[PDB]
RNA sequence: CGUGAACCUUUACUAUAGCUUGGUAUUGAGAUUUGAUUAAAUAUGUGUAGGAUAGGUGGGAGACUUUGAAGCUAUCUCGUC
């Protein structure tokens, strides 16, 4: 019934904005939870081609995600001063091949990798384990926790050129999921692979929890 | 003997008349059907164990609810029945 409504009062047909599609999806908004709203891009996206990246949120509209941090000598205090959720050692690493699992991600450091890689086997179920692509494990652990603080979300691209992010929540105000839309859109055209010619990306569209996707005029200025 | 002729031969080289096949112009109206592609409608997807038909992705714990709920019955498409 809700649906039905939210559907018949998005237009498919019509090219509105991002602001007006998130205007239109809070009117819409018969899911009564608070609601983070995804985006879903279909781009272009060639076959031998992989599409990854991390882009920090501009506002910080998840709920808090516990940082682990595996480190030794002073990196472990480091941490435990910049805010670590979780400060564990080769103890942390037995409580989590226990079940250890109170946290959200976990970061390492490249001495902290040796029992880390104990923890594939634990870690590698969830994908969890520390990395230096997605800043996991870097020299950077305040970074990576100021990173995670600030709302950090990886970006994966689909066998079908397809992805689907978290640009906020139907709480957050349309000028910030505007802002969190607009620098995905922006880390998404600057990985655009250049040995592709044309537009890097198809078409945009944003869905609510429960409102149906409107896709907004693809416009790159 | 001459990097000379002529005619003749052929599975020597390169062309060509003739013959042949397709497109197009002369050259129109119809109908049926096999397609391909364009999108849109719409369904469909069963390793294993597992509550069972778990295709994938992410948002994802509330949503739907006389605009006919649980869920009874008949029947249809798929069925790995």
């Amino acid at each position: 019934k809700k649906y039905i409504e939210a559907f018949s009062k998005v237009d498919k047909n019509k090219f509105y904005n991002i602001e007006d599609a998130i205007l239109l999806l809070k009117e819409i908004k018969f899911a009564k939870f608070d609601e983070t709203i995804d985006i879903s891009i279909n781009l272009n996206l060639k076959k031998n081609h992989t599409v990854r990246d991390t882009i920090v949120l501009p506002n910080q509209f998840m709920k808090p995600k516990r940082i682990l941090v595996f480190a030794k000598g002073d990196r472990a205090d480091e941490a435990r001063a910049f805010g670590a959720t979780y400060v564990g050692d080769d103890d942390l690493i037995n409580k989590i091949k226990s079940g250890w699992d109170e946290f959200d991600v976990v970061v390492a450091t490249p001495d902290m990798m040796k029992d880390v890689g104990r923890l594939g086997p634990i870690l590698g179920k969830r994908g969890l384990m520390p990395n230096p692509k997605t800043q996991t494990v870097t020299n950077n652990l305040k970074d990576a926790i100021n990173s995670l603080k600030k709302g950090r979300t990886e970006f994966r691209a689909n066998k079908n050129g397809v992805i689907s992010f978290s640009f906020g929540k139907s709480s957050m105000d349309n000028e910030k999921i505007k802002e969190n839309y607009e620098e995905f859109v922006k880390e998404v055209v600057k990985k655009r692979p250049s040995d592709l010619k044309g537009a890097f990306i198809d078409s945009i569209y944003i869905s609510s929890t429960m409102g149906p996707s409107i896709k907004v005029n693809f416009v790159w200025r």
